[PDB]
């Protein structure tokens, strides 16, 4: 079983636990709680760069969400069949990867600045982010994003569906073939299980989990 | 056939891609964007998937995405491991090299009144966490290279910061031997030493 080190919250953590759900795999996880459950892990070199996420998996202890991400998609062959398909995969997904963290910093942005940078989100979602994917599902016409077979860009782009549902559900609306791949990704056994109460899917993060996190740090 | 790189004449979000495919003795051409009409044409003509730069056309492709186009190229070119446990460690290192590469990136950017705050907090970053960690990889082997002790992806990304670190604050670099014995040997390798070398694709500072 992987394990992986990060707080009960999803921040830059959740879209391992999605990958490794959507591919079958289950794993542990160990919740820190608090500065001394960081500088355990810190103190036991198990940090490369003293930060989480980190997962320990076949031997290695892996620091660096895409270092992580990157090792379960190959392993589990959700990374394309070859290096041209990778590349597809990783302009596919690291388009993700800039809107996923918009949405993730949202709950940090400066108050003052907040209406601002949600409106700029929305604007990106419609006018760049879902026209982008909308239009490569309408290229091929096929049920997934890369090589017309599952591959960890659909999940990476429907986990990221389901938080712009969460900012607003209006977005989506003028895409069918977004929403078309959600449903049919959400129906896939592994990730309809995932998606059910109980499995380790976090919910989305309030003010309490931000400051508990940030006193871990002793920010 | 030729790869072709778009992105304004800087080094930027492009400039690592250029370190790459330099030191894989790559031959490439560059098409700059000049002018805000410039970029709109590649966005109009349907060039770049999420309308930003970088772009690279290479085997049929517009490569949009750092990563994305840095990792084709370290594949295609043999300069990203032997194995999958390989590029494990190759992306934990070169992450971590792209989040210190990230905040250099951006400080010329940083409003007036926090420059100085956030000057310090690189430097004790550079200084406590990443130059010791990569001191640390280097020290565990003993070995020329960061990965499989042969030239890959990371040794370049690594050195190109270093070069970035040295721009900064020379003397950040003082305390880490080994650090300063890899900058030597990759600056001496031939495809490198040509890089660096003027005339070259390698851009200067912003001013
Ligand atoms: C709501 C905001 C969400 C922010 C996410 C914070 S994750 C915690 C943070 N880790 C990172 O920023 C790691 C980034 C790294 N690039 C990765 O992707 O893994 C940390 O350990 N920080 C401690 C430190 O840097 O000292
Ligand atoms: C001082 C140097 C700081 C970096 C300069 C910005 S690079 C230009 C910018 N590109 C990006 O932000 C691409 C980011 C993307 N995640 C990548 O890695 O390629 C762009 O085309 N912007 C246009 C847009 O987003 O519309």
């Amino acid at each position: 079983k992987p394990k992986l080190h990060y707080f009960n919250a999803r921040g830059r953590m959740e879209s391992t636990r999605w990958l490794l759900a959507a591919a079958g795999v289950e794993f542990e996880e160990k919740f820190i709680k608090s500065a001394e459950d960081l500088d355990k892990l810190r103190n036991d070199g198990y940090l490369m760069f003293q930060q989480v996420p980190m997962v320990e998996i076949d031997g290695m202890k892996l620091v660096q969400t895409r270092a992580i991400l990157n090792y379960i998609a190959s392993k589990y062959n959700l990374y394309g069949k070859d290096i041209k398909e990778r590349a597809l995969i990783d302009m596919y997904i690291e388009g993700i990867a800039d809107l996923g963290e918009m949405i993730l910093l949202l709950p940090v942005c400066p108050p003052e600045e907040k209406d601002a940078k949600l409106a700029l989100i929305k604007e990106k979602i419609k006018n760049r982010y879902f026209p982008a994917f909308e239009k490569v599902l309408k290229s091929h016409g096929q049920d997934y994003l890369v090589g017309n077979k599952l591959s960890r860009a659909d999940i990476h782009l429907v986990e990221l569906l389901y938080y712009v549902e969460e900012l607003d559900s209006s977005l989506i609306s003028s895409f069918p073939l977004l929403k078309a791949l959600k449903t049919r990704i959400s129906n896939l056994p592994t990730v309809k299980k995932f998606l059910q109460p109980g499995s380790p899917r976090k919910p989305p993060m309030d003010e309490k989990s931000l400051e508990e996190a940030r006193k871990a740090f002793r920010f």
